[PDB]
């Protein structure tokens, strides 16, 4: 049983007592604050709204549990029982909050308002920032989605250059991060964010999250194929690596199959086992069912280059229309070790320099894709910008002397299209002057109800690359 | 509805067809592989066992769901329905797996076996590595707990050097990481791992996790106190920062309270607002209810030093018995911005060089404590070391030519004390020779039941620093 009264930073329990007396409105906003990563993919809030914020989230039992925990945690009575009982009694435990947000999947430059939060009942001035902690966790799917999309830009550039098209782009970066993230819940959230940009995942948890909270016309949003792990090779004994290979590719003779080849000696496995002993089992495979050789250790770029060099001398290589070398269609490579946005760039650039098409390879990333990210990468941040006290609205902000990068926006915010068609955030309620057309934010939550939502297919369309669009 | 059949890496669905035929046993182990962070706190497996692995985790409905999803995900029928049905029918859907583990809270050098996993029924040879993905997520609480203990070591060394004792050590690094982690579940797991070493947290999700899965004699494992955030200051308006401060310290006159002081100009706030205009409300406070001034921007060390210098000129400083300067007891500082293990060390060393006692300060860490960590930090890894095929045991391993650091251990494993009282992992079943006393791994899970558990109190005892001891 999740309890929203226990889902905040401890000190926020004490804040109701700290605002100016007679404050009736607290209005706050989220941005990826300006400080690469010039634009962000807005994704993930719809999950939070539905799983944690909508409907009857306050009960008499949840109030008593919070009172009991906070009494001990603070060694004192500081919990706002009265305020939460008000919500329970007046709104049948539905939050009197309104959230406006940019559509999911939207790609927006840094430093723009992405969502706003305000209370809808003056008695609940304290509630806006109570839920800061839970809403700010949107940084994670935004950040995964964004960093995944930045890797797609890299892959698109180099695939276009070396092959002349983008065929298969959406399967070039596979999610291997299930084991490397910090929890099951994170696994589903992060896997779903990667699927905004790609279709290949081993993180099965993402599929159910998307089905429940977003939806796709297709039965599932992402796909995989059979593959070995080191245990299914090493179990055969060190002298029987050939036997394991032969067994695995025969068991999966008619579908694609990846086979990890570096248990003992990747270069031997490629040149002597695959390239000589078992070559007859590879060159007979369908283009729809290639063997995908998997190195998994050594310098990522050097190992890929050396594997391709070996395979190129044992198998028939062609020269595609762009002048780049291409393995036969029954043979590919996957690099699933040490991949993050930086090493991905190094590997594709290294391949290009050695005249190997990016058609030859795909990448898997795990920790780099889903875990090695923090809230500082995009400076995702929630701040109060407007309050009403004693009936007077006031524009508020922070502006720390030693760090102008932490300055926050002032007053009521709105998001607009500029005359050149770009985004701009207007501060101080200036959107009301109607000089920049309509506010692009939409009301997505009001008074315990989700009022606007997006399918996963729409989110993917919104998050497309300009090259894909053109 | 969590479904263990859908809680693995997709490719593991296909592995049952890949092992050698006539394989009746797959035995695997977890270590924090050797390649800084020389020892690790084993913590978190009991959570995973209870939440996800115990009891009736296979049902007819879960089998059908898995079958339906994998048909679409693979665009093919490759799911082992027959093996999952067997578990359902023979064992009432309980997992035929035995897991042996070092006790939680144990502090073990890198490169040692921490737990092992094996199937208890020959038909379920494939199940040992099915649950790799879920068990390997133990890397996270191990790493949080380990990194938090390493920070407690730094604080202990500097507190002892500048003050002569460890009083309040367990409150010197507070968890501010709730907003900065990737999910609610991570929050609870990560906050609980930090609580192995400290008692201060704002990540309330940790408390419920510990109560449900571990348990403490005391009502709760962690504590906090009132504090401002920027909104409760800025809401007053720029010209009314002093009004906000005055209001807040008066609301919380008799308990400790932290007050963020950098909304506009931290140095002004310290020297003029706290140091002059509101000084009379500070110097009257109880030593049990100090004001804790919070800077939150700028270079973390330079800002701490400048704040201490400002305060030291507006308030009565003493020199403690070690020669270090000490604010009056009603006034302390908390640095909650930019703290990780590296910057923590820089700040305390900077303070020591400027003759400020670590008694003066506490630290809060959020993303650095709970998010900015990966499975590569301690090389937490799960590998098969032993199989039985055709009734013959075979010791198996990887040893990639280009990276000896990824070599794995061979055979059946056990963990022992050495004659000097250190730890050693015996390979190749050599523990059976009984030359090294009893195995320190204990059966913690077998055939769907959790067989040995630890209280959070025991875990804390096991994870103590030697200096505490
Ligand atoms: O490398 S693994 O052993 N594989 C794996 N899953 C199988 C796999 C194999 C091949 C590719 S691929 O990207 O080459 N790929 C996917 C899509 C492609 N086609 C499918 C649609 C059109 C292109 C087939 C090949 C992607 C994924 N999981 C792992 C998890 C953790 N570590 C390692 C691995
Ligand atoms: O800085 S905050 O505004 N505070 C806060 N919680 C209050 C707080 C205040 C002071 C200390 S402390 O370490 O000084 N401390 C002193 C008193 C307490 N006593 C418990 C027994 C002995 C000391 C221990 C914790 C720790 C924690 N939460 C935040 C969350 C996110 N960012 C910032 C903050």
């Amino acid at each position: 049983e999740f309890n929203i009264l226990l889902a905040t930073d401890s000190y926020k329990v004490t804040h109701y007592k700290q605002y100016p007396p007679n404050t009736s409105k607290v209005y706050s906003y989220f941005e990826c604050r300006e400080k690469k990563y010039e634009e962000t993919v807005f994704y993930g809030l719809q999950y939070i709204l539905n799983k944690y914020l909508k409907g009857k989230v306050v009960t008499k039992e949840k109030i008593q549990e919070a009172k009991d925990v906070y009494k001990e945690h603070f060694q004192d009575d500081v919990f706002n029982e009265k305020g939460w009982n008000y919500i329970l009694e007046k709104y049948d435990g539905h939050l009197p909050i309104e959230i406006k947000a940019v559509p999911e999947g939207f790609v927006i430059p840094r430093g723009n308002v992405l969502f706003t939060v305000e209370n809808t009942d003056p008695e609940c001035y304290w509630l806006t920032n109570w839920i800061e902690t839970i809403l700010v966790q949107s940084w994670y799917p935004i950040t995964v989605a964004t960093n995944s999309r930045e890797q797609k830009k890299i892959l698109a550039k180099y695939l276009l250059e070396t092959s002349g098209n983008l065929d298969g782009l959406e399967y070039k970066l596979h999610d291997f991060g299930y084991r490397g993230v910090s929890s099951q819940e994170t696994a589903g959230i992060g896997a779903s964010a990667h699927l905004v940009n790609f279709k290949g995942t081993d993180t099965v948890a993402g599929l159910a999250l998307i089905k429940k909270y977003y939806g796709t016309k297709d039965p599932v949003p992402g796909y995989s194929v059979p593959a070995a792990e080191h245990s299914t090779i090493t179990a055969w004994g060190k002298d029987h690596e050939k036997d394991a290979f032969e067994h695995i590719v025969t068991q999966f003779s008619s579908v694609p199959v990846s086979v990890v080849s570096d248990s003992y000696d990747i270069y031997n496995a490629c040149e002597k086992i695959w390239g000589e002993d078992l070559r007859h089992l590879i060159v007979s495979r369908s283009t729809q069912a290639p063997l995908i050789i998997r190195p998994d250790s050594g310098n990522p770029l050097d190992t890929v280059l050396k594997v391709l060099e070996i395979l190129g001398k044992k198998f028939p290589v062609t020269e595609n229309s762009k002048g780049y070398k291409l393995l036969p269609p029954y043979l590919r490579v996957i690099q699933g070790d040490g991949v993050d946005i930086n090493t991905l760039q190094e590997i594709v650039e290294g391949m290009k320099q050695k005249m190997w098409s990016i058609e030859n390879i795909a990448f898997g990333s795990g920790g780099g894709l889903l875990q090695k990210l923090t809230r500082d990468l995009l400076n995702c941040s929630f701040k109060c910008s407007y309050v009403v006290t004693n009936g007077l609205g006031i524009n508020v902000f922070k502006d720390p002397v030693a760090d102008p990068n932490k300055r926050s926006k002032k007053g009521r915010l709105s998001l607009h299209r500029t005359p050149a068609g770009n985004f701009v955030t207007l501060e101080e309620g200036k959107g009301d002057l109607e000089e920049y057309g309509q506010d692009l934010l939409h009301t997505v939550f009001k008074n315990g109800k989700v009022t606007k939502s997006y399918s996963f297919d729409e989110i993917r369309k919104n998050a497309q690359l300009n090259i894909e669009l053109e």
